[PDB]
């Protein structure tokens, strides 16, 4: 999974195709790549060595963890509510996008991931047991897990119901239907990925059994850093082009 991750991403990297809308995949693309080989393969030690960690540096993980697993979720809540106004009323929308929009949404997307995760190193880095380790490196702030886990996913979430529900609604000839069939692939694949570990997080709070169902859905939610360079852009023609050459 962080091969596939680091492959994938930087094989999307590269084919930047140069268009207002394309450049932001290129900061989700550059969210998922330092997720898969900064906190991905640190996971892959602990995984080795049975959730003993080898000693400073486990809230750090936890931060990079949140930041770019946050950056990434509302990188595709950016997405489908941009997809959202461009599918409504296209007309408005050409007329405001002059490229400062872009600019103004990787602003956005990175503000709110870099402040929901800035309470880890600043209270809890001082306190090693707040956010840090049972002996395992774990999150165990129980009041910003229930909080900091709502609007990080819940929140994106309550908003991509909406917005697909609206989408679809304004979407209802064959290309409008395709289109219909990429915008349910993105949902499921987003739901069905992320939304695993986030009921298993917050329900927690047999231990045992719990603890194996968050340690397989937290890497169900990281190989969907593998799938965001692929669902969002290799329907488009010129990036299998691009991928082959
Ligand atoms: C096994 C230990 N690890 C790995 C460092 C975690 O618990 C990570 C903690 C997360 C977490 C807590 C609280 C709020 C959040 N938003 C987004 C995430 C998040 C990402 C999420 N990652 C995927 C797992």
């Amino acid at each position: 999974v962080i091969i596939l991750t680091i492959a994938g991403n930087i094989l999307v990297i590269m084919a930047v195709l140069q268009n207002a809308t394309n450049y932001f995949l290129m900061s989700l693309a550059i969210a998922d790549m330092l997720l898969g080989f900064l906190v991905m393969p640190v996971s892959m030690l602990t995984i080795l060595y049975g959730y003993r960690w080898p000693s400073k540096l486990c809230a750090v993980w936890i931060y990079l963890d949140v930041l770019f697993s946050t950056a990434s979720i509302m990188h595709l809540c950016a997405i489908s509510l941009d997809r959202y106004v461009a599918i409504q009323n296209p007309i408005h929308h050409s007329r405001f996008n002059s490229r400062t929009k872009a600019f103004l949404k990787i602003i956005a997307v990175w503000t709110i991931s870099v402040g929901i995760s800035m309470p880890i190193p600043v209270f809890g880095l001082q306190d090693d047991s707040k956010v840090f380790k049972e002996g395992s490196c774990l999150l165990a702030d129980d009041n910003f897990v229930l909080i900091g886990s709502f609007v990080s996913f819940f929140i994106p979430l309550t908003i991509m119901v909406i917005t697909y529900f609206l989408t679809i609604k304004s979407l209802q000839i064959s290309n409008e239907q395709k289109a219909c069939k990429v915008l349910g692939i993105v949902f499921f694949l987003f739901v069905v990925m992320w939304c695993p570990f986030f009921i298993t997080n917050i329900m927690a709070v047999n231990e045992d059994v719990i603890g194996a169902l968050l340690n397989v859905f937290v890497w169900i939610g990281y190989l969907s850093s593998a799938v965001n360079p692929l669902v969002y852009t290799l329907f488009n023609k010129t990036y299998r082009s691009a991928f082959s050459r």
